[PDB]
């Protein structure tokens, strides 16, 4: 059914999804063909006001979105096939245009 | 990461996420280990009234609903672990309880 740039590998999936940020943000743990486990999130349309503990990378697959990081002067924008490291404790924005569908490991 | 029982072998993930039912509902598609091809499902609590044009089966993942088909006399627990087909063109009800996380085929 799906083109091979529609879909990532994989080798297994996650039963149980955690929701947060008032239903608008949603994960679950999946293991990629490497091996490695990611948190699959979908992130709504929406203006967030985030931070992070430990570093964390971001692999964007699909959606369009603004990050802000609080001490900066411009934004990122997060594109499908994009990547970027937010550091440890760090203060952002993140504002959704459009569903984001993205691998987090930390 | 993930003890075994709290993962699904798989092949794919599907990169782009559906959202339906006012962002209650979300879906993308993915390849089980076998090849098959299914619509893993996170639905948030409430009620919904569904139906399809063809008999699908659901597989629950994790989570709890009681599934209500068309003009039925009581309803159907589906708790983590539970198979049905689900028959097409009847407008049945899931009121889901606890995030109801499912696999959806056929
Ligand atoms: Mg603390
Ligand atoms: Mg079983």
């Amino acid at each position: 059914g799906m083109a091979p740039d529609q879909q990532v590998p994989a080798t297994a999936l996650g039963k149980s999804s955690r929701i947060s940020l008032d239903g608008r943000r949603s994960e679950r743990s999946v293991i990629l063909a490497d091996g490695s486990m990611h948190s699959l999130t979908l992130l709504h349309p929406g203006v967030y006001t985030l931070s992070s503990e430990v570093a964390e990378t971001i692999r964007v697959l699909s959606g369009m979105a603004y990050y802000h990081a609080e001490g900066a002067n411009d934004v990122q924008e997060l594109h499908a096939g994009d990547s970027m490291v937010i550091p440890a404790n760090q203060s952002y924005r993140l504002e959704v245009m459009e569903p984001l569908d993205y691998l987090l490991s930390s």
